[PDB]
């Protein structure tokens, strides 16, 4: 048993909705320090790490650390019914379902049966990112979108004072450039000229759920994975780790 | 002949659009006291009563009480072309069509042939409602919508200080609760604990055309019909009478 | 080579998008006085004339007058990615593609291969328009739309103090009337009572890309073509010449 409460059900729906983009099924670790979740897409190309500490919850009462299995699509169809000014209550009895409550103009309660989830325990090799990039969400989603007009894959090129996302076609070619003079670029650190490429289908599902002025941080290296971070209520962290196109 | 005028064509389109949800064909009684319409859905599960008195019309000139037949879909495709600041003019000559005019930035006139409509004359048995409920439209449409995630039918349960719309599934279950402490509940009177169930497909079409902050009144009894009211310009009344699931 | 710049990429996308409605392929004449384009729909029923003078461009640098061929759909899929506050740069090297750049939160560059376009040189017979009409875009698009409920074709009837767009059916009939008392009518000059008819499918594609409060001027004559003008930044001119239904 636990009772966990989040003010603004529509925001929380958005996290879940984002993770649901690549995840079908996930195991949620619920501790007193917080809630965490680690899953992979079906193709095992994307890793997802979600970390929701106590501090972003209005009431966090975990008596008996616990892991629960959740079908991510049925969870997101339910959360999508919560409205922006609703209070969300995730609560668990001695049974095997998640109580999901929206409290706003009314008390609306759903019961979502908890499932049995394959808890693969695997993690990380070398993480020698030689590049760090912070940009506005709308650049990144624009970039994924423009490149999709042209190609399968998008190449990330980080140099000097330049970050470049480039895609090329059989006649067309697109290229998005960000220098520190640009409004869309919040930060750029480059230990070494770095080139790498990623599947646009994957990138696209990663950034669907990303907001207007959201700040996203990318870390990557030459022909190695792409790490994409963005923060939730300043203390939540959603991380994607994307395999490169080789 | 008659000339009837309504300021705000888009509002009137909305009534008609709502009634059109369950009605294909209808007969409109046009008198000097007002306009009224009584029809049933094809399955004869829902009764619709619409009452539009003189007082909600800017000009109401009925010389020769008259009943006219209208195809409800062709009427609603036409009314859907009227814009919010348009003045609506429903006018009839000695011919067999309805003149529908929108007057705004321009005079736009449609002619809708009047049809021959089966005027079944039937009405009401016992109406021993042991429960009355007034709630915000957005609760009701949220409620119909959440339950549709789970089930065929939605059970209405009115007790003490509680109103409850509940649906259950084969694994999932949803429940919407309203007490007078709640913002969404405007009024609750319960002569006796009352339980009854309704088809969600029917409920859904009943509340599609219902507005944000609209106030809806429900009256029902145990295993008997559901009456749903809401008002139009404070003096119009649209009523649904819904057969229970038995 | 040339460099041409337009502040507000989304506006320019809208011109192009409008012309693209009837045009698949077009040749763009680029001179020092401005940019112009003349094309016809596949059915050779509509003529399109587009004129974009230097004065509507923030930077206009044409060294070597030049004509370029453009696939209109690939150009409009690209321009549709420019956002409202973007600066648009159309630039050309000694190669055979158009550089399309959006400069805003970032530098986004597309390369659109220039094509080979059938440059038919044909133009105009008698232009004895006996009627001139200026109206709000929302009337015209409403009018095309209401008539589509009823018929293949829309008849334009200009008299005294009256302009009338009328369509009739096999039971239904629609009629839109504009007199100088009306808000939607900005101007009306009638040398002679004028009647003519046009295909609604064509009209509809002509006015899709037309704005809320846009002012459109129609000139036509009895059973002769319809000329439709509207202006861009007060000095751009997009013209349609539509064959009548005979």
């Amino acid at each position: 048993p636990f009772e966990i409460v989040f003010d603004g059900a529509k925001e929380f729906a958005d996290l879940i909705a984002t993770a649901s983009n690549l995840i079908d099924e996930a195991a949620f670790k619920i501790t007193e320090e917080g809630v965490s979740m680690r899953a992979m897409d079906p193709s095992r190309v994307v890793l997802i790490d979600l970390n929701l500490p106590e501090s972003i919850f209005s009431k966090y009462e975990v008596e008996e650390p616990e892991t629960i299995g959740i079908n991510m699509d049925h969870f997101k169809k339910i959360l999508k019914r919560g409205k922006s000014k609703d209070t969300l209550i995730l609560r668990k009895g001695d049974e095997n379902f998640l109580e999901i409550t929206f409290e706003g103009t009314a008390k609306r309660t759903f019961r979502l049966p908890l499932i049995d989830v394959e808890e693969l325990e695997l993690e990380l090799p070398e993480l020698p990112f030689t590049a760090k990039v912070v940009l506005l969400g709308e650049v990144l989603k624009e970039a994924i979108k423009d490149a999709s007009l042209v190609s399968d894959s998008l190449k990330f090129i980080a140099k000097e004072d330049e970050f470049t996302m480039k895609a090329e076609g059989e006649t067309n070619e697109v290229e998005i450039k960000l220098t520190l003079e640009d409004e869309g670029l919040l930060d750029l650190e480059v230990e070494e000229e770095t080139r790498s490429a990623y599947g646009i289908s994957y990138l696209a599902d990663m950034v669907k759920g990303i907001g207007k002025a959201d700040e996203v941080t990318l870390r990557f290296g030459t022909e190695m994975p792409l790490q994409m971070d963005y923060f939730i209520r300043d203390e939540g962290k959603l991380t994607f780790l994307l395999a490169p196109r080789v």
